[PDB]
């Protein structure tokens, strides 16, 4: 159980605890997930100046408004917010 | 710095350390990333019986053989392997 593998495990726990809402186990409504991503990463979206980056993730919700997201999507969007900030470190002088 | 936000941070560190290969910082070759995912999640692909699941992730590499992947893709495929195992817990009797 390395930290690398454990890091992902954390995404499973949180994803589940929230999957108990309207869904059942692996099911999760977009309405609930929409707040989830920002609920755990409320700081990131606060340290990111990229307005276009958040816009893409915001509108993306309307694209999959199907009423249900996907775990694979939960892990991709949560990170998309982080990388949308680290860029601050690497930049031209 | 909550554990939830820290979990994702781990993906950034590993992704970077490997981005120093042929790439530079945010760039990473598929050839190197291909081994990366399995290098850190060598156990998962060992505890997963889903042959079709791994097949999709395996062929996916040939699809983006462009020679360079994407961070967003690094986080989505690494997890795809985990979820391809947890299912063992939830199942019909």
């Amino acid at each position: 159980g390395s930290e690398l593998e454990t890091a992902m495990e954390t995404l499973i726990n949180v994803f589940h605890a929230h999957s108990g809402k309207e869904g059942d186990k692996y099911k999760l409504s977009k309405k609930e997930l929409k707040e989830l991503l920002q609920t755990e990463l409320s700081g990131f979206l606060d340290a990111q100046k990229d307005v276009d980056a958040v816009d893409k993730v915001m509108k993306e919700l309307d694209e999959n408004g199907d009423g249900e997201v996907d775990f694979q999507e939960y892990v991709v969007l949560v990170a998309a917010l982080t990388v949308a900030c680290n860029n601050f470190f690497w930049e031209n002088s």
